């Protein structure tokens, strides 16, 4: 209505119902809008973000649709802090899904989780959008299990000097290639060896990547052209894929739209 953009909500359009914990960037509530709409409202804490910047990025984003990409419905921004109202996604984080040993999944639901994630990056990749920190904390779970990609991009408005550079103590060391962490070379291929290590992650059930090693023990790992290794619920084909991602020349890793084509297949020879 009058007052607000296109990429504005009102805030008073928000039911508050649960407390969901504290994620990447702040406090986050599930609430209805308009009385029946679930939502996330994710609430970011003053001083954390390039906030003009990160508004102006969400008028991209609001545009951005796919099945399995977290859907971003608008911004509050009138007010401190300024609330990002998103689909809410029921059952939470990627990584603390797969930890949950209750579930005892089947390897078949383990690629699909890889599949909904590669939908959604080969999405982003045909629009030219990098995430720039794919992992499976950045990975959220809706209530039929569908896995969704969550965050994209946000790192870019993160003041925080310690998540921002290669140097920095709460930077991404464990999902980065060789090039990222040698020479701060982002592009469409960091997000593939990522994506890589997030299908370890998947099929390792949420173990920390390079688990025995500090951040700096890593990246000499990676230098020395040394690689995760099958994780155990992985098929020779499924750590084939997630191994190609790893390439030391960031022009012989696939795109995604390739591995889209790769699990297929091994969807269906593993049927
Ligand atoms: C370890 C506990 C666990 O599960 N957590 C930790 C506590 C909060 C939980 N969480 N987070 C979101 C969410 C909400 C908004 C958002 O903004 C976007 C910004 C840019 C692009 C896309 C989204 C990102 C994530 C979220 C959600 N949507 N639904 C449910 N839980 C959520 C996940």
């Amino acid at each position: 209505g009058l007052g607000y953009g296109s990429w504005e909500i009102d805030p008073k359009d928000l039911t508050f119902l649960k407390e969901l914990g504290t994620g990447q960037f702040g406090v986050v509530k599930y609430g209805k809008w308009r009385g029946q709409y679930d939502v996330a409202i994710k609430m970011i804490k003053e001083g954390s973000m390039s906030e003009d910047e990160f508004i102006e990025e969400a008028k991209v984003m609001m545009n951005l649709s796919h099945e399995k990409l977290v859907q971003l419905y608008g911004v509050c921004t009138k007010q401190r802090p300024i609330f990002i109202i998103t689909e809410y996604m029921a059952n939470g984080c990627l990584l603390n899904y797969l930890r949950e040993m209750r579930h005892r999944f089947q390897t078949q639901q383990l690629l699909e989780m890889c599949k909904d994630v590669c939908e959604a990056m080969e999405y982003l990749e045909s629009k030219q959008f990098l995430h720039r920190d794919l992992a499976a904390r950045n990975c959220l779970v809706n209530d039929q299990g569908v896995v969704k990609v969550s965050d994209f991009g946000l790192s870019r408005y993160v003041l925080d000097d310690e998540y921002t550079s290669s140097v920095g103590s709460k930077f991404p060391v464990r999902w980065s290639p060789p090039e990222v962490l040698m020479y701060s070379k982002f592009s469409s291929k960091s997000d593939i060896w990522a994506f890589g290590v997030l299908m370890w992650e998947i099929y390792s059930l949420g173990k920390m990547p390079y688990e025995r090693f500090t951040n700096s023990e890593t990246a000499e790992h990676i230098a020395q052209g040394l690689r995760l290794y099958r994780p155990h619920l992985a098929s020779e084909k499924v750590y084939t894929i997630m191994y190609s991602c790893w390439h030391e020349k960031a022009d012989e890793r696939p795109t995604f739209k390739i591995l889209l084509s790769n699990i297929l297949d091994v969807m269906d020879e593993e049927s």
